């Protein structure tokens, strides 16, 4: 877990689709300006699939670890064709940064 390291991990992994505040547009992932308490499906001005829509719980680091290790294991019928990430540190490092972004 580290905000500094995580700063450049999110984007290199997956900025092309997604934003944490600004600049990045609704291409193929919503701007994650509020996680960690905010819900699953209910993206601000975006067009998710009904698969994510059906999911109706809090996003949180707990849920994200599962989702980042393997999103297919949680919401597979979802447009996010994301492959995979480190394994076990990831869910701390990426999360370390995003827990900064959506929050301070
Ligand atoms: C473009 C090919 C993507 C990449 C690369 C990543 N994501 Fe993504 N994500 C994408 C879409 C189209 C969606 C919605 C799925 C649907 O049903 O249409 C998502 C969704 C998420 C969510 C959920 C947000 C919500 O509205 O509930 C999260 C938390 C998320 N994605 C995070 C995330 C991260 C951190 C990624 C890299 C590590 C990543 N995504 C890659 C498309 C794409």
């Amino acid at each position: 877990g580290d905000v500094e390291k995580g700063k450049k991990i999110f984007v290199q992994k997956c900025a092309q689709c997604h934003t944490v505040e600004k600049g990045g547009k609704h291409k193929t992932g919503p701007n994650l300006h509020g996680l960690f308490g905010r819900k699953t499906g209910q993206a601000p001005g975006f067009t998710y699939t009904d698969a994510n829509k059906n999911k109706g719980i809090t996003w949180k680091e707990e849920t994200l670890m599962e989702y980042l290790e393997n999103p297919k294991k949680y919401i597979p019928g979802t447009k996010m064709i994301f492959a995979g990430i480190k394994k076990k540190t990831e869910r701390e490092d990426l999360i370390a940064y995003l827990k900064k972004a959506t929050n301070e």
